[PDB]
């Protein structure tokens, strides 16, 4: 039987899939494993099941000479050498995208914890120093105050959709419009982005990938947003200036930073940190943050696990699997 | 089984790709069929995959009633009527940034081949007289000059972060600035367009096309540049006045001009010549010119015909197309 490496843990009954045809060796931590020993286990491995912190290279696949299928759980593949698998004969495929919605919801959690001060609300009831109401931990609300979405894609239509019945006034930039059936189901209103800042009490920078822009925000766009405001990032690392918001966070311009994602967690630019500014980390007081949870529920996570699985599948048996992004040999 | 078109040549793997899903109609040539054919060709098709010549307006898409998917192989879409798609159901993709890099690359290879007289350097080597060093073809050098960079998007960086090993003085101009720790990383230096067109020994253009700031650099932007200055024009054909062009070289203003784009392509205006101005076509000595080679690297341009052949297979199959800027129903 053929044998398939998993880079990551997969849910058992991913693994009892794959076991009925192949040899499968799973990675049972939630760790991880590092270059060195990915590339052990799948010296001889016949499928390779690859996730975001994989990196596939023509060094990688030429220490593993036995691969026909890399199968991965991820809805791109920038960290592939798409070209130089098809060299050397390795299908690679990805699956569709399924994050959308899990972001949206994660995202207006994020809303909801900053502007709430859920997390101080935590550390106090974890103490014992609770004995009852207080005037203290007075935080913003939602309702009647302004927010807006920096891009349209489909996962700022998701969150649209899921606060329109906050009674807030929504604003949306985009070079593109929503459907007028959409801005009157949402009651959301299109203006320009010196607007948006302008106005915003809340601002959340969410652009599909096809609008890309490095830095979207940056101390340009924080002076020119209200006093007080607050942010909330979940969309990419590369959208927000880490830096210009620690500016912000200390001259009052903004009462709260909320992310899911960070600059730090790419490669493939050049200007990147690798660890949390200590700044973002240390406010506790006016920050509430995340690992990249934006898609972390089982659902979904399940979803993603079994398509690539079905990709490798389909691949070994000698068919061109449904996910296929080449075409080898 | 649905049909897809394709109106220039690709890579085989991609029409391969396209085919497990698609009856697949290439262009097997590597020229530009009319518009007549290509309509010929797309009235039954499922999907069509256009290129930079192609122009998508409401009558294309009246004569092309099963379209439901366009995959351009481009960025920038200014000949795509992206509301009449929406309107015909009809999704619009783009493919946002393989083209960044390569385009940095050839801008400072045509920087280099005018600064240093490479092309005189060739014919006068093929005419066979070379008999060793002479003291000609004085060129101007890299080192101590002073850049300038009109436009700081996605393809000024890289042509910054490029250059920052030449040992030059960098200038740029743009309506958002860099932040600290880019402009500390290639010492680049934020400045007025009159400074830059002032104390810039090199002026590179790289602006997306305007209302106005079309023909930004004219007789009157070439009025304040130095005596003896060069001009790489590698964005849109239309950003320079390509007969003040030729008054600044005949007048000893300008020493060169080289560019990989020409106002002669621009459709989008009824001020459209039909021909590269011949007086710059024969000046041999003081320029450089390239067929629209920015992304003319062969393995950047199958990535590009990849990312539009995934897009239209994943809206063929009735997911969300990764790149898509558009919404139908
Ligand atoms: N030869 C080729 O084959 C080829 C290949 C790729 C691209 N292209 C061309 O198509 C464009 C996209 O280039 P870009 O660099 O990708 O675009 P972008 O990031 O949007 O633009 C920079 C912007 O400049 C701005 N700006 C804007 C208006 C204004 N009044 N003042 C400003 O200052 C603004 O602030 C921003 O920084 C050109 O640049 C050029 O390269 C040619």
């Amino acid at each position: 039987k053929p044998k398939v490496v998993l880079t990551h843990w997969v849910h058992p009954e991913i693994i009892e899939l794959l076991s009925a045809s192949a040899d499968v060796i799973p990675n049972t931590t939630r760790e991880t494993l590092p270059r060195s020993e990915v590339i052990a286990r799948a010296k001889d491995a016949d499928a390779l099941m690859a996730f975001m912190p994989d990196s596939i290279d023509s060094a990688f696949l030429e220490e593993c000479p036995k691969l026909r299928v890399i199968g991965a759980a991820l809805k791109g593949y920038d960290n592939f050498d798409v070209n130089a698998c098809t060299r050397h004969g390795v299908w690679l495929t990805i699956v569709p995208d399924l994050l959308t919605i899990p972001t949206a919801e994660l995202t207006i959690g994020l809303l909801l914890g900053l502007t709430r001060h859920m997390l101080e609300g935590d550390r106090q009831i974890r103490s014992g120093h609770f004995q009852g109401w207080r005037p203290t931990l007075y935080g913003s609300g939602l309702t009647g105050k302004t927010l807006g979405i920096r891009g349209m894609g489909a996962v700022g239509r998701a969150i649209a959709q899921r606060l329109a019945g906050f009674e807030m006034n929504l604003l949306y930039c985009d070079e593109i419009p929503l459907n007028a059936e959409q801005e009157k189901a949402w009651h959301v209103q299109r203006v320009t982005l010196d607007e948006l800042l302008e106005k915003c009490d809340y601002v959340v920078p969410m652009v599909p990938m096809a609008a890309e822009t490095l830095h979207l925000i940056d101390a340009t766009a924080l002076a020119k947003m209200k006093t007080g405001s607050y942010l909330i990032n979940a969309c990419r690392g590369s959208v927000v200036d880490e830096n210009a918001v620690i500016a912000a966070l200390a001259s009052g311009k903004l009462a709260g930073y909320a992310a899911d994602v960070f600059e730090m967690e790419e490669w493939i630019r050049a200007d990147r940190p690798q660890a949390i500014p200590k700044a973002l980390l240390d406010n506790t007081a006016q920050t509430f943050f995340t690992p990249h949870l934006g898609s972390a529920v089982k659902e979904v996570r399940l979803e993603i696990e079994r398509q690539a699985a079905m990709n490798i599948i389909q691949a070994l048996a000698g068919e061109k699997p449904m996910g296929a992004i080449n075409q080898p040999y």
